[PDB]
């Protein structure tokens, strides 16, 4: 099973030169229960962007040119990709815009945080059609001392 996470602003914001500009830790936390102990793969920017070997979880990275970091898996299409995976029950893609793109029609399952917040941003999340996946959980938080916008954490089941 292929399932996508990710965290998106108003008007399914991602990113901003190659950063996200929010600091929300309750999503970060979240973001690492669900991935902890799975694979995740992502593409060479937002490897970029994190900058660093994600602890827990089997890195992998699509790039069309050879590999520049041995603490990672590099992978050139997204079947080999899936394939380095081996045989485990859910695979995590972790973006960025163009990874979700192809990753989308093959994935049963969404993890969307809905960040209240405006910023002016480059990258999107896929346009995805609403009629294909059912909300199956959702929790809603204000934002507190620590989280500076309010933010709903939901899970789609494709239907
Ligand atoms: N809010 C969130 O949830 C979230 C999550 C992830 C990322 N982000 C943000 O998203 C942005 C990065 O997204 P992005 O769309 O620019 O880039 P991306 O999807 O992270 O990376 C694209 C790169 O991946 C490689 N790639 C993708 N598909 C491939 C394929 N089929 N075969 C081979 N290589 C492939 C290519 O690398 P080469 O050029 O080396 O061939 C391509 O240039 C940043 O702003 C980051 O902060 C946000
Ligand atoms: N829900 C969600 N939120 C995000 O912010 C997010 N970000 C990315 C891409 N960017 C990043 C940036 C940093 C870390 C990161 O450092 N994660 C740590 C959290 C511990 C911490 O630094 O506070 C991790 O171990 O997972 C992960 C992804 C991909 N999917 C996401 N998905
Ligand atoms: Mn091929
Ligand atoms: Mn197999
Ligand atoms: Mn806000």
């Amino acid at each position: 099973m292929i399932s996508l996470i990710a965290a998106l602003a108003v008007d399914r914001v991602i990113g901003m030169e190659n950063a996200m500009p929010w600091n929300l830790p309750a999503d970060l936390a979240w973001f690492k229960r669900n991935t902890l102990n799975k694979p995740v793969i992502m593409g060479r920017h937002t490897w970029e962007s994190i900058g660093r070997p994600l602890p827990g979880r089997k890195n992998i990275i699509l790039s069309s040119q050879p590999g520049t970091d041995d603490r990672v898996t590099w992978v050139k299409s997204v079947d080999e990709a899936i394939a380095a995976c081996g045989d485990v029950p859910e695979i995590m893609v972790i973006g960025g815009g163009r990874v979700y793109e192809q990753f989308l029609p093959k994935a049963q399952k969404l993890y969307l945080t809905h960040i209240d917040a405006e910023v002016e941003g480059d990258t999107h999340f896929p346009d995805y059609e609403p009629d294909d996946w059912e909300s199956v959980f959702s929790e809603f938080h204000d934002a507190d001392a620590q989280n500076s916008h309010s933010y709903c954490f939901e899970i789609l089941e494709r239907r």
